[PDB]
DNA sequence: CCAAACTGTCTCAAGTTCCGGCG
DNA sequence: CGCCGGAACTTGAGACAGTTTGG
């Protein structure tokens, strides 16, 4: 790893669960901030925080890596005049960004905003009563549509849907979406548990469809990537689908 | 019977801005 | 004026479920 790449994935990360803000407090004094918000602080102090240590004394910046306590989630922030325009600036270029750059941005912007997600749905036009749905999603407010439209055109694969004030782009595509995910899996860090799983449930799908015993095992594995991520809603689980196989 | 698209929803986890203090 | 520490304040998300299409 390097600047370019660190850069690129701060940049995406900050796009996705950040922002960049100049401030202008009361007694005429002001502020720039660098931000990068998320809800798990081990998160950030495992993965984040070392980064950005990082790009920061490449770029001989003097501010310090501040991880603020916020009442629904913590804050890493970098209150830099220099660092702010240099990200704000990088915002203009990323249109530039080559074949590894983009990739280090899209974790940046996938580990933020983005959802690598597997479903089983019932159905009982299935053998085994259910489809093995794989999904990789990033949602973005219905007003930054342009940009999920830019992600069809740089990626090559997937549509975009709008759902009212969001929208999201989608690839479900189990080739294209085994070939985008082991291109991104190196640079992801809060979602590269998931990916890897969803690659070894593609790998595994066909033989998973031979047996109810080997169904059952990868349905073992997407119950492990909802684990991951902030399952809230789940209904149908490896075991949900063992008790149809068995009545039947 | 399956891959892939289409359509809808649940419950937050993000994002944004104001305050007093420092050098 | 710009660099700390905090936290109130206002949203954009994530992560599913359910249904239909077309080979
Ligand atoms: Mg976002
Ligand atoms: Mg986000
Ligand atoms: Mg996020």
């Amino acid at each position: 790893e390097n600047v370019s790449g660190i850069s690129a994935y701060l940049l995406g990360l900050i796009w996705g669960d950040g922002g960049l803000y100049k401030l202008k407090y009361k007694g005429n004094r002001s502020e720039y901030r660098v931000v990068i918000t998320q809800k798990s602080e081990n998160l950030i102090k495992q993965f984040i925080a070392p980064r950005m240590q990082f790009l920061i004394d490449e770029l001989n910046v003097k501010s310090k890596i501040q991880i603020v306590k916020g009442d629904t989630r913590y804050e890493l922030r970098v209150s830099s005049k220099k660092l702010y325009y240099y990200f704000a600036n990088m915002l203009e270029r990323i249109r530039l960004f080559n074949g590894n750059r983009f990739l280090a941005y899209l974790a940046g912007i996938v580990d933020g905003d983005g959802s690598i997600i597997a479903q089983i749905k019932p159905n009982q036009s299935y053998k085994f009563k259910h489809q093995l749905s794989l999904t990789f999603q990033v949602t973005q407010k219905t007003e930054r549509r342009w940009f999920l439209d830019k992600l069809v055109d740089e990626i090559g694969v997937g549509y975009v849907r709008d759902r009212g004030s969001v929208s999201d782009y989608i690839l479900s595509e189990i080739k294209p979406l085994h070939n985008f995910l082991t291109q991104l899996q190196p640079f992801l860090n809060f979602k590269q548990k998931q990916a890897n799983l969803v690659l070894k449930i593609i790998e595994q799908l066909p033989s998973a469809k031979e047996s109810p015993d080997k169904f059952l095992e990868v349905c073992t594995w997407v119950d492990q990537i909802a684990a991951l991520n902030d399952s809230k809603t789940r209904k149908t689980t490896s075991e949900t689908v063992r008790a149809v196989l068995d009545s039947l």
